[PDB]
C-alpha cells in the first residue's frame, strides 16, 4: 500500500480555514470535522467567524478535500490526491457563475501534524448586488455532480472540470462552471491518473444549538469510470 | 404541541420491512438505524435479503418515516406525523414513472416498543424490462426535493404530491410523480396543517464491508413554508 494511501485507512481529523473577499465584502470561515476515505465520507461544520456570510453557503461547498474520496481497489493507481500526501497539493479553481461574477480560489491541502488542513484564499469580482449570489436567492442544498479528472504530465498534476447546478428558490438553476488544477507541493513522485470521475453527493444541515451563521456538511464521494 | 412529539426528543431506533413485487420480480428488504427529529436527521441501512435487487435503489428511497422531519418551534402546530404516535399512521402512495410502470405502496408507521417501525408492501406493474428502472439506468443518488402537504379533514389526515427527478446515467432525467396519503391508526386527536412543505435531502452510500446488495441512506428533512 502506497505511503500516502496509508494515511487515510482510518478517521482523519480536519481543519479548514478560508479568507474571502467578494465585491469588497471580506469574510473568514473556519471548519472542523473528520474524513473516512474507506467509506468516502466527510463530515464538517463551518462557521462564518466574521458575522453574516455575504454569499450563500452552497456556493462555498466545493471550496471548503478530495483526498477523502473513495477509490475502489481496482482504481487505487489513479488516486492523485492521496499520493501527494503528506506534503499535500495546491488546489486552484476559477468558478464562473453564469450571468454573474466569478470566484478565484487557491488552497493548500496537506497534513499539519496528524490533522489534514485545507487553507483557502477566495476572491470574487463582478457580482451583481441584486443577483442570485449576493441576493441570497439559492436553496440550502447541493445536488449530485460528477467531477471529471484528467492527467497533466507536464505540470506534474491533474486538470478537473465540472459545472454545478445550484437550485434557485423560484425553481430554476444557477450554473457555476468549475475549472480546477491540482499540483503536488512535495518533490516526491505522484500518481498521474487516467481519465475518470468522482461521483459526489452533499447534504447540508444546521445545528439548532448553533447561533452563528454556519453550515454542517456531509459529503459522500466515490471514484469511478474504469473497469477491472 | 402534543404527546406524540415527546417520543422524538431523543434518538429513536428504527426498523423497516419491505416486500416487493415488480413485474412479478419478487424481492424483500430489511432496514435498521436511528432517527433524530431535533436535527431532522435519519440514518438507515438496508439490505436485499433475496439476492440482487431488481430495481435501482434510488427508486425505493421514498418508500423505505417523515415523522423524523424537524418541525421548527413556531411550526409544531402542523406536524401531523408525530401527532399520530405512538398509535401510528398509514402511509399510502402511487408513483408514476413517466413513460414506464408504476409502484403502489401501503405502509404502517408506528411504534412497536421503544422502536419505530415502517412495514411496507409494494407492488409494481407495467414496467418496461429495458426501461430505466428494471434496466438499472439510474445514478446512485437522490437530489433534494420539496414535499408539499395539504390538510384533508375528510380522512383526518393529509394529501401529498411531489415530483422526483432521478438522474439517468446518460445525463437525462427520469420523472416519478409521487401521490401520497397519510391516515392515522389511532382514534385519538391528530393535527391537520395548513399547506406546508418538507425540504428533503438524501445521501446514498455503500458499506465497503457489506457483501449483500444494500443501501446506506442518510436524510436531512426540515419543514418550512410558514413563519
Amino acid at each position: 500500500v502506497s505511503k500516502g494511501e496509508e494515511l487515510f485507512t482510518g478517521v482523519v481529523p480536519i481543519l479548514v480555514e478560508l479568507d474571502g473577499d467578494v465585491n469588497g465584502h471580506k469574510f473568514s470561515v473556519s471548519g472542523e470535522g473528520e474524513g473516512d476515505a474507506t467509506y468516502g465520507k466527510l463530515t464538517l461544520k463551518f462557521i462564518c467567524t466574521t458575522g453574516k456570510l455575504p454569499v450563500p453557503w452552497p456556493t462555498l461547498v466545493t471550496t471548503l478535500v478530495q483526498c477523502f474520496s473513495r477509490y475502489p481497489d481496482h482504481m487505487k493507481q489513479h488516486d492523485f490526491f492521496k499520493s501527494a500526501m503528506p506534503e499535500g497539493y495546491v488546489q486552484e479553481r476559477t468558478i464562473f457563475f453564469k450571468d454573474d461574477g466569478n470566484y478565484k480560489t487557491r488552497a493548500e491541502v496537506k497534513f499539519e501534524g496528524d490533522t489534514l488542513v485545507n487553507r483557502i484564499e477566495l476572491k470574487g469580482i463582478d457580482f451583481k448586488e441584486d443577483g442570485n449570489i449576493l441576493g441570497h436567492k439559492l436553496e440550502y442544498n447541493m445536488n449530485s455532480h460528477n467531477v471529471y479528472i484528467m492527467a497533466d504530465k507536464q505540470k506534474n498534476g491533474i486538470k478537473v472540470n465540472y459545472k454545478i447546478r445550484h437550485n434557485i428558490e423560484d425553481g430554476s438553476v444557477q450554473l457555476a462552471d468549475h475549472y480546477q488544477q491540482n499540483t503536488p507541493i512535495g518533490d516526491g513522485p505522484v500518481l498521474l491518473p487516467d481519465n475518470h470521475y468522482l461521483s459526489t453527493q452533499s447534504a447540508l444541515s444546521k445545528d439548532p444549538n448553533e447561533k452563528r451563521d454556519h453550515m454542517v456538511l456531509l459529503e459522500f464521494v466515490t471514484a469511478a469510470g474504469i473497469t477491472l
